[PDB]
């Protein structure tokens, strides 16, 4: 009768520098963030998240706009340099902002998804080693507990990372997000001390037996092809796979990481940080997984060089990323998690969507047709692994709005509502009335 349940959650998602501004109001210091946007050469046109979509101070505008579109759920990070502006110094001006924002939410029957650590981490963390610092696992655990002990009334539904494949290998080893190292050990330690924060989060928020609460992680999950059915482009998307997806799954959902990378990353650089304490802690039982997934790789052996496999283009269309649309991998990444990691536990899409070259024409209105069907074609995928007897509760649409696309800058719009930055004007997107009549029939 229904495609999607009265229960299931039809959601949007931003993330805290992505759209707040407001980057030196009411006592925020600076994130890795605000330190790499300045400098030279690291982010498109040298453009920052000053003022962004100024959602710090148009929230309310904001809130409004996604109770007129009948958004159900509302996926947002909380910045720590607001929450703690220096070591162990709380800042309750930084936590006021993020209790009105969830009290404009829930009294407008908008229930909030809290990403604790979406990649604003605090200049003074990584001034004393970021996460480098073993030490991060208990700042880190301090700030946490701080949210849940102070919005716990307020949120029922937490995340601790967002992507920690973004905040380890592109950010240490790629070197294409902050802070910008290129280093494979740093990036690979990196990883561990990121997951075991996740586990110090989850130790602490069990404590609490916070009452109808759920805590899970999101992971950036895509599906890999070998380009041939040759034994070297097998173990090339072997290795892409591992690389991507079963570094974060293996420990996560298996407390081990998986042995066959384990062994490849070995060979070029320390993997001794590996221990049973630390994988206990890294692999405690969460109430759901968030899957962010945008596009599959095809690829095939490169010069036997470090992750060296050629990207092969199979000549379909892509969005302005250069992602491949490809919507059939949301079902084989879904069905994977349930025949292989997550079985029958609750599966949330936490992020899709899409950048298109978007513009306001002559009659106002953003004709974004191909966002249109980008998203329909999700969510037909999305509809066939449920009635499939997947454990799938929600879906946030990436984003609600145009926002700082990170080193791209505002130079790509992921937007259902597009954001002309020179008066913050909101535009709803044809994606964004083609959602509002999705979310109100509830039919694909
Ligand atoms: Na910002
Ligand atoms: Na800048
Ligand atoms: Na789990």
């Amino acid at each position: 009768m229904l495609d999607f349940s009265k229960d299931f959650l039809f959601g949007v998602a931003t993330a805290s520098y992505q759209v707040e501004g407001a980057y030196n109001e009411d006592g925020r210091t600076m994130s890795i963030w605000d330190t790499f946007s300045r400098q030279d050469g690291k982010v498109y046109k040298s453009h920052n998240g000053d003022v962004a979509c100024d959602h710090y101070h148009l929230y309310k505008d904001d809130v409004k706009m996604m109770k007129d579109l009948g958004i159900e759920a509302y996926r947002f990070s909380i910045a720590w340099p607001r929450i703690f502006p220096a070591k162990g110094q709380y800042n309750p001006k930084g936590m006021d902002f993020y209790k009105r924002l969830t009290d404009e939410l829930l009294k407008n029957d908008i229930k909030p998804f809290a990403t604790i650590y979406h990649w604003d981490l605090p200049q003074w963390a990584d001034d004393l080693g970021g996460w480098l610092n073993r030490e991060i696992v208990e700042w880190y655990g301090e700030y946490a507990e701080k949210l849940f002990s102070e919005l716990g009334g307020y949120i029922k539904n937490w995340i601790t990372l967002n992507e920690p494949w973004c905040s380890s290998f592109l950010s240490y080893f790629i070197g294409e997000h902050a802070p910008g190292h290129k280093d494979l050990g740093e990036a690979l330690l990196v990883s561990h001390n990121l997951l075991l924060s996740h586990g110090k989060a989850v130790e602490i928020f069990r404590g609490l037996n916070l009452d109808d609460s759920k805590i899970g992680i999101t992971l950036n999950l895509n599906e890999v092809f070998p380009a041939s059915d040759s034994d070297d482009d097998k173990v090339a998307a072997q290795i892409a796979d591992g690389f991507q997806n079963r570094w974060f799954l293996d420990p996560l959902f298996k407390g081990k990481y998986p042995q066959d990378m384990v062994e490849y990353f070995g060979k070029y650089a320390k993997v001794d940080f590996i221990n049973d304490e630390d994988l206990k802690l890294i692999s405690q039982k969460l109430d759901f997984l968030g899957v962010n997934y945008y596009t599959r790789a095809v690829v095939q052996k490169g010069n036997d060089g470090l992750l060296d496999a050629v990207q092969i283009d199979p000549g379909n269309e892509r969005t302005e990323m250069g992602w491949e649309i490809y919507p059939e991998s949301l079902y084989n990444i879904l069905m994977r998690l349930k025949r292989e990691y997550t079985y029958d536990m609750p599966l949330y899409i936490t992020e899709n969507g899409a950048a298109f070259n978007d513009v306001v024409e002559d009659d106002g209105r953003v004709h974004d047709e191909k966002r249109v069907e980008f998203l329909k074609q999700h969510f037909k995928e999305a509809k066939r692994f449920l009635n499939d007897g997947g454990n799938l509760k929600g879906y946030f649409v990436w984003s609600l709005m145009d926002n700082f696309e990170w080193a791209h800058g505002y130079s790509k719009r992921f937007g259902i509502v597009y954001v002309d930055y020179e008066t913050e004007k909101r535009i709803l997107k044809d994606s964004a009335l083609w959602y509002k009549d999705l979310i109100s029939t509830r039919t694909i």
